[PDB]
């Protein structure tokens, strides 16, 4: 890689242009944030976290003894938006499937009051979870910079939760293994006032133990497959030589 920064920026901008979306992908190396993509001003704008919030819901539920990691959440038998959710599952399984009913149940066990306190204590986003404990991941919003930093915190065990709570949640987030590098992350897709947001927020753990946090953020459009979030992310990390 004698590749110019101009060429990196152009290549990653083109992965967003080809998907016909507007988005950004923030990469963090040590303390330095780099911003890539075809809509850089997204970096400090606020969007609903949607399902990226499952990472924090899990940390809170575990820290506070609302569940354990091997506990099986039974499917209640009612029809689900997706068949894959019609099954009994652990928090970790529900993370990978982004299964809402499980994370909703966990949120209800935690309850609105404790969820409020705990979201303030962690200072996640704008920190407002409103009056509904299972529908809030509006008015809670967060920026892509704030997401990559949250990812940075979790990857290095700096959030204010016990170490073992943080390691337990990190084990849930492994979504890919590419050439001795592991990718931990959580996806999101939220409907906002007039637009949809897509997220993929996590970190690359390299063979040598180095951790590189990232947050992809983009506009989802009718018709898009969700796996475009992953594909843009993996191409970008690869172009940068990070995986
Ligand atoms: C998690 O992000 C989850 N997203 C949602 O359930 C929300 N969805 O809105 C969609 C896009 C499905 C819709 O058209 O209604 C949501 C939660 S809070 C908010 N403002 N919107 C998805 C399905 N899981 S994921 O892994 O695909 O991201």
């Amino acid at each position: 890689m004698h590749i110019s920064s101009q060429q990196h920026e152009k290549a990653i901008k083109s992965y967003f242009d080809e998907a016909q979306t507007q988005g950004v992908i923030i990469i963090k190396e040590g303390k330095n944030l780099s911003t890539y993509g075809n809509a850089l001003a997204r970096a400090n704008k606020e969007y609903v976290p949607a399902s990226t919030f499952k990472m924090l819901n899990a940390l809170i539920g575990l820290e506070n003894h609302k569940a354990t990691t091997n506990e099986i959440f039974k499917w209640d038998g009612k029809k689900r938006t997706y068949p894959m959710w019609e099954k009994d599952m652990t928090l970790g399984e529900a993370m990978a499937l982004s299964a809402d009913p499980v994370y909703q149940e966990l949120a209800r066990r935690t309850g609105l009051e404790l969820m409020q306190k705990e979201v303030k204590r962690v200072n996640f986003g704008n920190t407002n979870i409103g009056t509904q404990v299972d529908n809030f991941w509006g008015p809670l919003k967060i920026t892509p910079v704030q997401e990559v930093n949250f990812a940075d915190d979790l990857a290095h065990n700096r959030l204010p939760f016990k170490l073992e709570t943080q390691e337990e949640v990190k084990k849930m987030l492994l979504i890919k293994e590419v050439n001795g590098s592991k990718i931990y992350a959580k996806s999101g897709w939220g409907m906002g006032v007039t637009s949809q947001v897509g997220w993929l927020t996590g970190w690359v753990e390299q063979a040598n133990g180095k951790k590189i946090p990232f947050s992809l953020n983009l506009e989802m459009k009718e018709g898009m497959s969700g796996s475009i979030r992953n594909e843009i992310t993996y191409k970008s990390l690869e172009n940068l030589g990070i995986i």
